[PDB]
């Protein structure tokens, strides 16, 4: 049959950090043709495998995996039906037999996973959204747009570790983009007015030496209100507290990145903190406010702000559903985000988003740091309706190939797209 | 018939800064498809179309240009079988019918010039360099990698705005690019360790605060040593100069006081000469790019007298990506190497055109990213393509550079055993 | 897949001397076809096999070489995609394994290899022009045109073996072709006007009994005004002197072919003769004016005349790189004749092309001596944008053939044709 | 439907002596092919259109005939089925509307005609002498090929116009072939040796200057029997007399003197029969074109009576491939074979017509070549379409000459085993 995979192909490519990936390429009989490039990427999520080969790229070097797609997953594989993407996806689980998939890599998985998925719906001539979401998907997601950066991605006295604009107001996606890329371009005239650093980071935005937390919050509502648009009502905040970075004994210690005089916590004083912020500032998000392992905290803040704003667990889950089914009973988060290669294959991803929206979760389909020029995050988040993705800041080509990619999907849905904006927070 | 274009269609889309840019899709009967993204964009070069609408995007969006595509262009275009691109180029010239393409916008008629023979490439089911080159396609670039800046783009004082590292020993350019992976990595370790700043500009380059050029060109030699490789024989360097942004054409004198502090030198021409001739003596270095300023003819060609037989010389000011420049340029014995940005000419066969005449002058033609790239590798198939030998596409991160880089690794991989890599060989200018 | 060659088929056919030839045909699984014949064809250039059976065509039969194309390269290349030409240009020729292709013989590899690259043209349903060099193929060569000839080609009393006609001044091939036809016709009658001899030697010229070079010139000139153009701007002369034919202690000896009292020139006075017939004849080109070892004689010659006259490598260069890459070295010669099966493959023939273009060298892409009805000459001109053919003179259809596919070729690119004309000399 | 025609395309082209003519393009709906090149062309014969512009090509270009296909023949065409050959054929006879096709121009009429067989050969995917004659085609011609010239194509004293040698005792056309090429080759050699001219005429055989006609023929004998052949058994002589060249209506005689010098024979009829009959016993001369004018017809009765049983006497500007001309003779018992010249008639419907007509009678029809050739090889493939037996197309060496032998080789592999020669048995008339 011309639905048949006949090739599974697989090399060494480059992250936009310069790191070694890889990519897959799928081929039918009938010529139809895939590809798929992995971003980079706990003892309880998938692990990526590396060469170690410190004579090549630091030990950085993705040849073993590359030769496991070649050597071992690709005469596994061929043979199948093009479309049968839960068997593979499955059989690829079972040949490498280990739960973090870390004998034949997570890396190699997940490439052959998605150039699968690629090919399969080149073969039925549709787009891939559709391909992985059927008839009804028509949700352009509020992306949250990583702005400004803090603690271990800055040397500025900031704790917290993203800060991101949400332009939940506009009308439409291709609006939204605009309000980030007016918002982000604002902002840049005002940091060198400022005499301020404007080069940017692994995703595309700024790590400035604001005087601190407050400093840089009040930059970010300057540069929206300068754009033309209203904190609170066009345009919201986000944060990534990325917490574990800071979590020391039972502690969020401030000290680590805002200096010696910096706040010590305790997990009732980091919900109090966090309230404090989410009182006098925009903020609808909040991602790793407390630390992955400190359950009694989440619950507890999801007790006291998970009414009125999305708790993000990132490293708290790992797109782990044994960690989400935790979160869900024990009433600890209201949102998580969905990263492809921390789990390793399409069908788990898929599985994650759902088990999110049956709890009442959003499913935030996310980007790494080292990425690619591939957009499939894109296409899995309209596929799935989830309404929110975190894919960077408004420049470097690793994050706006994601945005224009939605800018594709939203003209192609034409009357029938939806930006739902505030309306995708079901969970609030 | 199966090979005729159908539709053509644009769409507004952004670039690697967030600034607006254009692609264009083009369809055959057959069902085959290509798209064609368009980067960022004197008085002798092809202008872009910007709506200038202040309320959107600062006056930068791209809406009237992609009106142009589905308006106009379109409606001329579709009923050309696919393959034929020059044609359709010249088609687009005659409709705009102006010198510089600014009444459709040089970006809507390049949008439409690359997913035309993107289209074509598609509907014969070959890699797009086989169909834009033929059959013998097979040098792979060395590649001219941006690691620091100067100039206009850091705030160090440094009046060259481009440094580059040129991994011409590698066997490959799978090795090139690793060489450059390690070196800028290296790099920015060493930048780490003096407290000096690691993010990166609009290629994926630094912009450190160094004291000065040496010791933003030692930094470098000591990234190179410190990843195992050999300045002058793995690894050499190139300027981009950019003197235009330094030069003062009333006192006709090479004014390093705007980027280097109050007491800088102030070369005359001669002096610039000489300044460069040093820096080349002491350093290894093989590319210097507009190391007089752009419309310093006479310089050029002292210049070029005094340093052209050992090291090449790029026009990228100098020639706009203009045949009559380069015409020129050749004629007066200006340089011997130009700098190829496809979206300052417009379209793929001009393009073409340029790189030919710069090889039979014997000149070599580095293809060429833009400040605001996108997800598009076009260059890199171009660079093949035509064996041209070198190219310049940016640092080693960002993605908006890195694409073109990959892609490079899938035409090498593809070529298999036919592949060169031909490293200081593709200097035919030396 | 249907791009596969399944078939590889030589024969024995005859050359426009009535010597034995032969021709390849390559046919791929979806029916695509492809013709190549070889023309007739120093230690280091490509050694043609022939039978050296005196029973058949006096030693000159070319079956071994067939047998070579149907017994060994057949097997070894059916299975290759039709358009892998480069790969396949390879495989016979460590499939011979020699340097000079002397196993197998350059013309049972360079009509497989013309075979394939037609083939593959058919298959892609493109011209050949299009196929050997991609989308921006446009520039219509400059002929060449031999008129009249002397030397080891005539029993007059003339040195220089080929003189040409160059009609630079026409706007396009088309008018190019008329202006050369006219100017022999012409020349023809004049020849008959004075009970010279109009019968036709190999290339479809002249060798009439003139009374010396002078004499051959003038009537040239007189050939050229007759039929209505200028010398020196309509159209111009061109030499091959093959002056190895004379050279002989370190003296090119015009007795030889010029009787007892001709001149015996050393390397200068030969420079300063050839300057003396480019000062006082419209003369735009000289093939071989040294010696094929005389590497001083062409340097000097080269800094003498290589500005403003075009000095063309023949037997000097032998279409080979590492004697052209000496010349360049050397600043030997601006210009190379191109023979493909000296050679004996496309690829080589297209790396020599561009190697010389690189240089600033012209590459003049040339017919030899025993020619076929095959056109493809005319097609690499093209295909390369070289601007400058030589393939004979206007008569006889072993040039003519040439002529014809070069007007369809223009005919086929319509607007997009260009004849540069002088412009074509860009190496001056 | 996919066998219809859809473009009917002519360009003007050169022959093999340098002088205008056309060809033909004809494309199907399915993209079947053919291209049909046309050789150069009294009052009962199809007339080739002419410029006359006396500013091109010496008055000789072809652009009405090419402006006839294109703007007048192709409308009327397209259309048809490409099989439907006699229908297009009558279509353009109908069209021109003039017996002699000169309104369009018999090289119009004759370039579509070829054009649109070979497309349609093309079409149904075999080859062309099948297309033309079913299944049962095999028979490999014996040539008749031209060696020396005399009379208005030499200037040495010799009347006949051409001397032929036909390797009638070849087992194979390859061998034949090589028979002919190994003659003339050895001939050269023997033509250096005595210091004659080698270069060649319009068909690629030897003009030398001779001393008389048995001094050429004798020459050629020499070279048959020193490339190691039997006169009379491996390889028989051929004339064209072209006796109409030295004719002289007013005195009804065969003047010899106008090509052999004053003192030469001016025979009558009846001594010009004794002279051919003289050389036909001194000389292995097995046909004779031509050797009565193409008005003496008593001549021609005469001759056909006395040499008809044992000699092979060919009609050619008796006959001008002319149909009421060969009735006429068929008729009168005026010769036994038959020059067929396409485009002296003009169509292929016509030109079988011609052959068929030949056969019925006995006579032989012999497939010939123009002066002005063709890369063009259609020819062959009517020969053995019609297993005619014989072709005349010329000396052994020029393309325009071997492209025909070529194609026959092509022919005679392709049949395998079933090719056959039959040398002296394809002579049914004797
Ligand atoms: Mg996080
Ligand atoms: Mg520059
Ligand atoms: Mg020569
Ligand atoms: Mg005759």
């Amino acid at each position: 049959h011309m639905s048949i995979i006949t090739d599974v192909y697989a090399r060494e490519v480059l992250d936009s950090r310069g790191n070694p990936t890889l990519e897959v390429e799928v081929y039918t009989e009938s010529g139809a043709f895939g590809r798929g490039m992995v971003p980079s990427g706990g003892e309880h999520e998938a692990v990526e495998l590396r060469d170690g080969d410190k004579s090549r790229y630091g030990g950085l070097g993705t040849q073993k995996a590359v030769d496991n797609v070649n050597n071992i997953i690709a005469e596994a594989i061929i043979g199948y039906d093009v479309r049968d993407q839960q068997a593979i996806d499955r059989a690829m689980i079972a040949l490498d037999g280990t739960p973090n998939k870390g004998k034949l890599g997570a890396n190699a998985i997940l490439g052959v996973s998605i150039a699968v998925a690629r090919a399969a719906a080149d073969y039925l001539e549709i787009p891939l959204y559709s391909y992985l979401g059927g008839f009804n998907t028509k949700v352009l997601p509020t992306p949250m747009m990583n702005i400004i950066n803090g603690g271990s991605h800055s040397d500025a006295p900031i704790a917290f570790q993203e800060f991101m604009i949400l332009p939940v107001g506009a009308p439409t996606f291709k609006e939204a983009l605009r309000y980030g890329a007016e918002i982000f371009h604002a902002l840049k005239k005002i940091l060198k007015s400022r005499g301020l650093e404007t080069a940017v980071g692994d995703e595309g935005g700024f790590a400035p030496r604001f005087e601190g937390t407050e400093d840089g919050v009040e930059t970010i509502l300057a540069a929206i209100e300068a754009a033309g648009y209203v904190p609170g009502k066009d345009v919201f905040l986000g944060f990534d507290c990325a917490s574990s970075e800071f979590y020391d004994r039972k502690v969020y210690d401030y000290t680590k990145f805002e200096g010696e005089g910096a706040a010590v916590r305790t997990s009732a004083e980091q919900i109090d903190y966090l309230e404090e912020l989410v009182n006098k500032y925009p903020i609808i998000t909040i991602e790793d406010g407390m630390d992955e392992n400190d359950w009694d905290g989440w619950k507890a803040l999801t007790e006291r702000l998970g009414k009125k704003v999305q708790l993000v667990g990132d490293d708290f889950f790992v797109t782990n559903t044994d960690y989400l089914a935790r979160g869900i009973q024990e009433g600890a988060a209201n949102s998580i985000l969905i990263k492809v290669n921390q789990i390793g294959t399409l069908t788990e991803t898929f599985e994650a988003i759902e088990m999110a929206k049956e709890a009442g979760y959003t499913a935030v389909v996310s980007h790494r740091s080292g990425e690619t020029e591939d957009s499939t995050i894109a296409d899995i988040a309209v596929a799935t309706n989830a309404g929110q993705i975190k894919t960077g800041s408004l420049s470097r080509t690793d994050r706006i190939a994601k945005y224009n990619q939605l800018l594709r999907i939203e003209d192609q849905l034409g009357e029938v797209a939806e930006y739902r904006g505030l309306k995708s927070f079901y969970n609030l």
